[PDB]
């Protein structure tokens, strides 16, 4: 029976690597791996590098489908300077590690040869604040859709989608809970958008998002798995994140290792798992490609849409 | 503010047409324009020609990116007697035209230059029978998500754009009401494969005919327009499809204009217009093109997607 996918083991996505050089050092991998991550340069080169040769490709094919309807509609032939923004869209699980993997994606296409400018967007910033999370009874929901303001975040990416010279993003403060007054992230005209969030695969009664990735990313990994990962960093930010006497969570860092443990898995279940179950991994069958990882964070396996 | 789309009225979207011939008499017109539609030869100029056009333009574009996949992959370089089939999805409410629009589709495109194998599938084949519609207590929702064995579609679709030498689906008949012991339509391996039906565009938990398509089509026009047309159509089936004794409908024949009018108003408000408002409509946003239908039946409107 035909598929719209096809599977790898990290044997043979490895394989597909060809001749892609490796511009990255540890001490930079280091500067992008997250609290619990595991990657190293061997992962970096073994499913990393396959990945931003795929990438290459396809930005380049993608770039005709944009020429065609360009010609059809009599329209000048685009400027060079001002190529139409390949958007990658990141979706998974809180504490999955797509953060990283987002950050390693934009480091190494932005050495690319031409040296593309390469951003970096999470859906954090467009999180409504927490006044209005309250007033709309939704302050134990941070993550899930109807916490952030999905209109002002389609007219952000298709704003830069649609070429407009500057776009700006709200900002989220994770030391103090809440979107930070007056802060923009400014996108200009960048070559490549990396949207990294966690619905940002959803589809629905209007044009979202989802619709506009011209790729999507899904890091995946076993439900156990993921809660164990959000567990230990829970405990593991009681003396980095918490420890600050300026965060939100300051009161979380005197917890003992069973204190943190039962807190954090009520938030697991009562938050972060729903969100997983109910909105999160319905959208994983339209990803690209699916990152999927083992217990111990390692990716071994890779599931790619060739339909 | 920016936006996905662009809209075009009929004097702008006919001169995209440039030097496209027309391959079509109005002999053959006739043999596709369907009980109600208006449809003559010049809209078929300044409306049909510059979509096949654009449409030609996206299949050699739309080439490129099935190629990319295959160099990344290491794959042989693809067989050029066998291209990847470009599916086309064409979707809209009972009675506004849709069929012809896809008849009409299919007849041009045949007429390429180098004479493509253009099939076309109507979903009405994917129903599931009424035995099995009653069993769901579904007899009066044909036509709703529910009544069809979305799984089988899906396979279909998936197997002939995965390349498959053949691919089978069933056949409805409209005379009996009901799908057709042992009917066949066989698809083998088109160039181009036309989807027609009224969800089509439906997008969900799981990958769906629609992420499959390359090009989707919209038959739009006013809700009360497209009520009218389906009650005109009712009242004058009286003396053609009804006529016929072998009929499942044979005893609307006899309806007075009113009675007529009357039934086929229920049939709209609780079937029709239900699925139409809660299912069809939503999936208008993500159409690459609408077509919209004015009272008249003509289309003196277009929407496309640029993004
Ligand atoms: N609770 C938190 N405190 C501080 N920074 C956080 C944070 N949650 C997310 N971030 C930011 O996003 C990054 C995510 O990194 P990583 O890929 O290791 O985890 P993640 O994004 O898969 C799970 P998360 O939903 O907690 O972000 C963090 O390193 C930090 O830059
Ligand atoms: N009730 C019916 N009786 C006979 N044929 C029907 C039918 N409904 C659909 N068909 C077939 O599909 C064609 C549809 O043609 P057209 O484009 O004019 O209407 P339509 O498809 O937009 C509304 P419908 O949902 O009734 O098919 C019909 O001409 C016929 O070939
Ligand atoms: C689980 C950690 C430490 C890491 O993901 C972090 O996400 C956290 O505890 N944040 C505050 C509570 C919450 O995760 O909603
Ligand atoms: C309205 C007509 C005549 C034409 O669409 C036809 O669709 C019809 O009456 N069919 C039987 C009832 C129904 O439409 O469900
Ligand atoms: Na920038
Ligand atoms: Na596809
Ligand atoms: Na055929
Ligand atoms: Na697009």
């Amino acid at each position: 029976e035909p598929s719209p996918y096809v599977e790898f083991d990290r044997r043979q996505w490895r394989a597909l690597r060809m001749s892609t050089p490796l511009a990255l050092t540890e001490e930079e991998l280091v500067g992008l791996r997250g609290l619990g991550e595991q990657i190293d340069l061997l992962e970096v080169e073994e499913v990393y590098l396959p990945l931003a040769r795929l990438i290459h490709l396809q930005v380049a094919a993608r770039q005709r489908l944009f020429a065609a309807t360009a010609e059809f509609l009599g329209e000048p032939q685009q400027n060079p300077d001002r190529p139409v923004p390949f958007i990658i869209g990141v979706a998974g699980s809180v504490a999955v590690g797509k953060s990283t993997t987002a950050r390693v994606l934009q480091a190494l296409l932005a050495r690319w040869d031409h040296h593309p400018r390469v951003d970096l967007v999470t859906t954090d910033g467009f999180l409504y604040p927490n006044a209005e999370l309250q007033r709309r009874n939704l302050m134990h929901r941070k993550g899930f859709p109807e916490s952030y303001n999905r209109r002002a975040l389609m007219r952000f990416v298709t704003s830069v989608k649609s070429g407009s010279d500057y776009a700006c993003a709200p900002v989220y403060s994770h030391l103090h809970y809440d979107i930070i007054p007056g802060a923009e992230q400014v996108v200009r005209h960048p070559d490549i958008l990396i949207l990294e969030g966690l619905n940002v695969l959803q589809t629905g009664p209007t044009l979202m998002v989802s619709d506009l990735f011209d790729f999507s990313l899904y890091v995946d990994a076993r439900i156990e798995d993921i809660e164990q990962w959000y567990v230990s960093r829970f405990l593991a930010m009681r003396t980095t994140a918490f420890a600050d006497p300026e965060s939100h969570f300051h009161h979380y860092a005197a917890f003992s290792d069973s204190q943190a443990v039962v807190a954090a898995r009520e938030i697991w279940r009562t938050i972060n798992r729903p969100n997983l179950v109910e909105n999160i991994l319905p959208t994983r069958p339209r990803a690209t490609l699916v990152l999927r990882k083992d217990a111990d964070h390692s990716i071994n396996r890779l599931r790619l849409r060739k339909l």
